[PDB]
C-alpha cells in the first residue's frame, strides 16, 4: 500500500488553506473521494442516466444494470447472503430510523426493553427514544468502563429476557472504541433480542462480515467510505425484513394498487420508495471497487499505524487529555488544558489543519466524560504520519501561545 | 431560447443507440443534466467537500455555505417566504411520505376525510392510504371528467367540512393535465383543510409560486429538473412545519439530547436528520441557476409548442388513442390499436427512441381509462419537433409492420 499513489487520486487534497497546505483530519465527519468515484458519477450523468426499473429502453437498462450491480457489490462487500438484504437508504441515520420505525414500533410492548450504550451517536439514540415513547417500552443503557470500552459482563447484566433490541455501534466516532459486536450479538440472541449495528464508522476502515458478526441489522453511510453523499445502506436479515412493513410508500415498492389498499414488492425494493439514488449508489459501488482494490486489511493496518503514532505523539505533549482506549480506530478525541476546543480548531484551521470541535453528535457521552465540548482529529487512507506531526506541532504552538496570553 | 445551444450543454444527448441517433423522450421518468450541474458536482468533490454545520474549518464553511445557498436558491425559485419552509428530502415520494407521517397521522381522527384524485401518482396515494388506515379516517377520491381534467364543482362536492387534507398533483405524469391548484387550495381552505401539491411534474417545466397558489405543502424532485438524483424538496407553510414532529431523528436536527428525551432544532434543520445530501442539493441549486438562466416561461412556451405539435401529429395517425386534455404539459400518453405498448417501446428503442411503457406508477388511472398498460413520450427543454417527427414516423412504421404480421 503506497500512500503517495493513493493521495494522488484525491484532487481535493492538493490545495492550500489560509496560506498553509491542506491537512484534512476530519474524515470521521466525511471522507474525500478519489477520481474513480467522481468520474463514475461523471460517466453516469454523461452516458447512461435514466430512471431504473421504469422503461426498458437502452439507457434505462444500462442505468438499472448499474444500480443493481452496485447493490450486488454492496452485498459482496459486507458478505450478505442475498441482495434482498441490501437496501439503499439516505444514510446511516435513515437506516437506523427505518429499523426503529418498521421493526421497533411494531414489535415492542410495555415491559420490553431497548438497550443502547452511553457512547452511541445521536442517530443510534433518538430513534430508540421515540420508539419506546410510542410503544411505552423501556430504554436502558449499557454502562462504560473507565477507559471507554464495553465489557461483555456489563452487557449480560444490562440485557435481560425482556429485551427486544440491542442497539450498538461498531466503532465509536468519539472514543475510537471497537466494540465486541460478535459476542454482543450472541448475548442478545441468548436473551431473545435482535442486534442493530451502527457501522457508520467501521465500514470505511475495516472489513465487515454480516455472517461472522451475526448482526440482525447493520447501517452504513457512503460519504465516509469515499462514496457520494446522500446514500447509505441498511442490511437486515432477510427473514426479518420480510415481516417488516415499509417505512415509505410510493412507486417502485408496490405490486398492486387499488383505491384503498396496496400490496408490496419483494425484497429489497419493498423498502425503496420512489425514484432511488441511482447515481449515488453507482458511485458507492465505485467506492467499494476502489477500497477492495486497495484492500480493507491494508487500510485497517494503515489506520492502526496512524492511531498508535498519534497516541504516542499526543502522550509526548503534556496538558492534553485524550479520551478512549488504547486499541482503537484511526481517530483521536482530545482537549488541551485551559484551551477551549473551538479555539483549538480555529487556530489549527489557521495552520490549514481541519479538525472537528463540539460534542460530535454525542452529548450523553460528553457528559459521561464530564466535558461540555471536545476536539477531534480523524484519519483515513490518505493521511500520513507527517500530517500527525503537523497536528501535534500546531497543538504545542497553540499551548505555548495561549499560555503566553 | 435557442435550442441548439441548449442541446450542446447535455453530453448524453450526443450518442447513438442500436445504430440510430438517440431520441430521448422519457423526461417524465428522469431528465438529463447540463454541463453546469455535472461540473458543479465535480467542483464540490474536487475542491470543498466537507460535512456541513459540523466543524468550522475552511472546507467545512465552504460546504455549509454552498448547501445553505442552494436552500436559498430553492426558496427564491418557488417564491417561498422563508428558507425555514424549504426542507431537503430524498425526493417527491419522501416529501409526500413526510407530510403523511408528520402531519396526517397526527391530525386525523375518525370521521376526518382525506381526498385525493384518480390521476394521482402512487407516491400521492399510498401514503394517504396508510395514514387513514393508521388513524381510522376516510379516503375519498375526486372523480375526473371524460377528458381527464378536474372540475371545481366536483371538488366542492367531494371535499366536505370533515376533510382535513386535499392531496392533488400539479401536473399529471400520465394525462399531462395541469390541475387548478389555486382554486383547489381556496376550496380546501374554505372547508378547513390543508392542500398538498405533488409538484413533481410541474416544477421542471413551469414557474412555481407558493404564495400565489397558497398551497400548504409542495413536493418536488430534483432529477426531473436537470438536477442530481437522490434529492428533492418539501415546502410547508412555516406555521404548519412548526407544529409537525420530525419524521426522522438523529444528529443535526436536535438541540439537547438527554438519556431519554431530546429537543429539536429550528426550521428547517428540524426535518433534516443525519448528514444531508450536500452535493446533491448544491447540484440542484446549479440546476435552478441553469433553468432561471434560460427562463421558466420560455421553457413553458417551448413545452406547449412541442405538445401542440405532438398532439396534431398524433391525430395525423389513425389507430392511435391519446389520453388526456388538449391543454396539457409536454407529454403524450397513448396506445396503438392492436399493438401492446411494451412492443411499441421495444421497436421504438430499436430506432433509438426512448419512451416509457406500463402503468407509469398510476394503476387507478389505468383502470379509470379501462387500459392495463400504456405508452408515453415526454418532452423537456432539449427536445425538438424533429424528434416528434421521428417518433410519429416510427409509430407509423410500427403500425404498418404489425399490420403486416
Ligand atoms: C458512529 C456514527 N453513527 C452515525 C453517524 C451519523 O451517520 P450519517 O451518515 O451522518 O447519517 C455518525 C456520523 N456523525 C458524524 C457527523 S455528525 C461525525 O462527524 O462523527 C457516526 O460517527
Ligand atoms: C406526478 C408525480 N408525482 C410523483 C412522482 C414520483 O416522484 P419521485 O421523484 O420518483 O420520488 C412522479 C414520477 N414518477 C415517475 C417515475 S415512477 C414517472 O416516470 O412518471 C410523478 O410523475
Amino acid at each position: 500500500m503506497n500512500i503517495t499513489d493513493i493521495r494522488e487520486q484525491f484532487p481535493i487534497l492538493h490545495q492550500q488553506v489560509n496560506g498553509h497546505d491542506l491537512v484534512y483530519l476530519d474524515s470521521a465527519a466525511t471522507s474525500q473521494k478519489p477520481r474513480a468515484v467522481i468520474e463514475t458519477l461523471d460517466k453516469y450523468y454523461n452516458q447512461y442516466n435514466s430512471n431504473v426499473h421504469r422503461g426498458v429502453h437502452t439507457l434505462g437498462t444500462r442505468a438499472t444494470d448499474g444500480y443493481e450491480g452496485a447493490r450486488e457489490k454492496v452485498r459482496k462487500f459486507i458478505n450478505a447472503k442475498s441482495m434482498a438484504e441490501i437496501i439503499f437508504t439516505k444514510g446511516t441515520t435513515t437506516s437506523l430510523n427505518m429499523v426503529a420505525l418498521s421493526y421497533a414500533r411494531a414489535n415492542l410492548k410495555p415491559g420490553d426493553e431497548v438497550v443502547i450504550t452511553y457512547m452511541e451517536h445521536h442517530a443510534n439514540i433518538i430513534p430508540w427514544q421515540q420508539a419506546v415513547k410510542a410503544t411505552g417500552a423501556t430504554l436502558k443503557y449499557i454502562p462504560l468502563q473507565e477507559d471507554g470500552t464495553i465489557s461483555l459482563e456489563d452487557v449480560r447484566e444490562t440485557v435481560t429476557s425482556n429485551t427486544k433490541i440491542v442497539a450498538v455501534s461498531h466503532v465509536s466516532n468519539v472514543l475510537g472504541t471497537v466494540n465486541p459486536i460478535k459476542e454482543m450479538a450472541k448475548i442478545a440472541h441468548d436473551n431473545g433480542a435482535v442486534i442493530v449495528v451502527d457501522g457508520a464508522q467501521s465500514t470505511p476502515h475495516m472489513k465487515i462480515d454480516v455472517q461472522d458478526l451475526d448482526c440482525d441489522f447493520f447501517a452504513l453511510s457512503s460519504h465516509k467510505m469515499c462514496g457520494p453523499t446522500g446514500v447509505g445502506v441498511l442490511y437486515g436479515k432477510k427473514a426479518l425484513l420480510e415481516n417488516m412493513e415499509p417505512a415509505e410508500f410510493g412507486g417502485e415498492m408496490i405490486d398492486f394498487v387499488g383505491l384503498y389498499e396496496s400490496t408490496w414488492k419483494e425484497l429489497p425494493w419493498k423498502f425503496e420508495a420512489g425514484t432511488p439514488i441511482i447515481a449515488g449508489a453507482i458511485g458507492l459501488g465505485a467506492a467499494i471497487d476502489f477500497l477492495e482494490e486497495i484492500g480493507l486489511d491494508e487500510i485497517s493496518r494503515h489506520e492502526h499505524k496512524l492511531a498508535a503514532y498519534a497516541l504516542e505523539r499526543f502522550r509526548q505533549l503534556d496538558g492534553v487529555t485524550v479520551y478512549g482506549p488504547e486499541e482503537r480506530a484511526g481517530l483521536v478525541t482530545f482537549n488541551l488544558d485551559d484551551v477551549h476546543p473551538h479555539d483549538v480548531a480555529t487556530v489549527l484551521d489557521a495552520e490549514g489543519i481541519a479538525v472537528r470541535a463540539g460534542h460530535h453528535c454525542a452529548q450523553p457521552l460528553m457528559k459521561w466524560l464530564d466535558v461540555t465540548a471536545t476536539a477531534r482529529a480523524s484519519f483515513y487512507l490518505y493521511n500520513t504520519e507527517e500530517e500527525i506531526d503537523k497536528l501535534v506541532e500546531a497543538l504545542q504552538k497553540t499551548k505555548e501561545y495561549f499560555t503566553n496570553v
